[PDB]
């Protein structure tokens, strides 16, 4: 592993990147004071996996300005629910929790079963597909559950963005006015609080930055990070995109190669 693992991190640029792991590589740097764009196939589809918990997120707190008290709200957990990967819920399951704490897990700790719950309550993937497409989104789409969502096939769009079209959404829905002030200051904390990619972007980023993100993986070959760059001495803040799809290097090396997308991205933005 020892070649590999060098020529990932002697690479300077997006393009080498793409070649020492043998990927395909969709990564979007976006300057939010400018709309400047600098990256690699940022046009092209990836399989978006958990990184559209975010916005099934949004979606919730956009129907809570709306519905008062959505986010106190109880939904009970049952053991039918259940699924592999239920770090939170697994602790409930016979009871019930607020529909906050929900969106809280699905976050920060990436929760399948938090997730489709959520989907009930908000009316299902067409309900964040219309979310979407009411933010100014041409391009993302929510098409199905968890865990099916994950089994992408080559030339299938269903559950995909593009590293441009979530990278713009970003903005609109965290740093914009999609939302009111207090939910997307709410959504903008969980990205913050997230607690399962400490190896990826987060990695190769400087301490000149306070980050937050949401990661994304399947069992095949893809590993993702979509994040938001705030400058702690001030200033407009960043946004960094980077979708991987690498069946020939491990799942390290695939967090590796997620790390030195934001190595080059600190460096680029100097």
């Amino acid at each position: 592993n020892a070649p590999t693992d060098a020529a990932i991190t002697a690479a300077s640029d997006f393009a080498a990147l793409e070649k020492a792991c043998a990927g395909r590589l969709g990564v979007t740097l976006l300057d939010t004071a400018s709309g400047r764009r600098i990256g690699h196939r940022q046009d092209e589809r990836f399989p978006m996996c958990s990184t559209f918990k975010s916005m099934l997120a949004a979606t919730v707190l956009s129907q809570a300005e709306r519905m008062p008290a959505l986010l106190d709200r109880r939904v009970p957990v049952g053991e039918a629910d259940l699924l592999s990967h239920a770090p939170v819920t697994r602790r409930h399951a016979g009871k019930d929790m607020t529909v906050r704490d929900l969106c809280r897990a699905t976050i920060i700790t990436s929760d399948n079963t938090a997730a489709n719950l959520l989907f009930g309550v908000v009316g299902g993937p067409p309900a964040v597909t219309a979310f979407l497409r009411a933010s100014g989104d041409t391009v993302s789409r929510s098409d199905r559950l968890e865990p099916e969502l994950n089994s992408f096939a080559k030339g299938d769009p269903r559950d995909t963005t593009t590293p441009a079209a979530m990278a713009a959404t970003l903005q609109r829905v965290v740093l914009g006015e999609v939302l009111q002030p207090a939910s997307r200051q709410q959504l903008a904390d969980w990205l913050i609080d997230n607690e399962t990619g400490d190896a990826c972007l987060r990695a190769g980023l400087g301490k000149r930055w306070r980050v937050g993100d949401k990661t994304g993986s399947n069992g095949e070959d893809a590993r993702n990070d979509i994040a938001v760059l705030w400058p702690v001495a001030g200033g407009a803040p960043w946004v960094l995109t980077a979708y991987l799809q690498a069946g020939a290097i491990s799942y390290e090396q695939r967090a590796s190669v997620l790390a030195q997308v934001g190595r080059i991205a600190d460096r680029l933005i100097g």
